[PDB]
């Protein structure tokens, strides 16, 4: 039951990943940059599991994309990174 979602790169499945990538820096100690949303697909786990393919940078534009499983129970705006790595 994992649907790809049509429109990856809207401003909610954004403000997921920033949320991700805000956890991620206060977690390794690191600010990366935002850039944006490869792909994102959707599964009912006890909420719904997010699994991300997004992208962030260093220094300049020196990029690198990433990949992140986020849970959500959006009917408590709970949100909680489960895993964030890099490609």
């Amino acid at each position: 039951g994992i649907v790809n979602v049509p429109n990856p790169n809207n401003t909610k499945f954004q403000e997921l990943a920033r949320f991700a990538i805000q956890d991620y820096n206060k977690k390794q100690n690191a600010h990366l940059e935002f850039v944006e949303n490869l792909n994102v697909k959707e599964q009912v786990v006890a909420g719904i599991m997010y699994y991300i393919t997004l992208a962030a940078t260093d220094d300049a534009g020196k990029k690198k994309i990433y990949k992140a499983k986020i849970w959500v129970k959006e009917w408590e705006d709970f949100k909680k990174v489960v895993e964030f790595k890099l490609v």
